[PDB]
């Protein structure tokens, strides 16, 4: 089988938040075979922060909707870490006028991707 590692497994604007401050953070999320980099922006030269697959404890699907109100785009998947419950998914922006028509698979891809890359983590059953 083809043995080649191009690099970043996933890349794209993604928003996330914890269950403490709920400060949804939007930035170019970058996933790799080691960790998930975070670029505050696209133009930026450096990276905002780095999410080591090691930190991740477990990955679950959006089930808890107590944090955000009934009128705020929920999340796709949660990355239970050793600090707080992550909430990665869609961003709060539901309004008429020139609709984008996109926001379903984009997130899904991550749920799986992240899980795949995290396969390296010490999470072995």
């Amino acid at each position: 089988g083809s043995s080649g590692s191009s690099g970043t497994l996933r890349e794209g604007w993604v928003v996330h938040y914890s269950n403490k401050d709920t400060l949804r953070k939007r930035h170019y999320w970058r996933l790799d075979c080691k960790c998930i980099t975070l670029f505050q922006n696209n133009t930026t030269n450096r990276y905002y922060k780095e999410i080591p697959l090691s930190e991740i404890l477990t990955v679950e699907s959006a089930q808890n909707f107590s944090l955000v109100p009934p009128g705020t785009n929920p999340h796709c998947f949660e990355i239970v870490t050793a600090n707080a419950t992550y909430f990665v998914g869609e961003m709060p922006g539901g309004t008429p006028g020139g609709p984008s028509g996109q926001g379903a698979e984009a997130a899904r891809g991550w749920e799986t991707a992240i899980r795949q890359a995290l396969m390296s983590g010490p999470s072995s059953g």
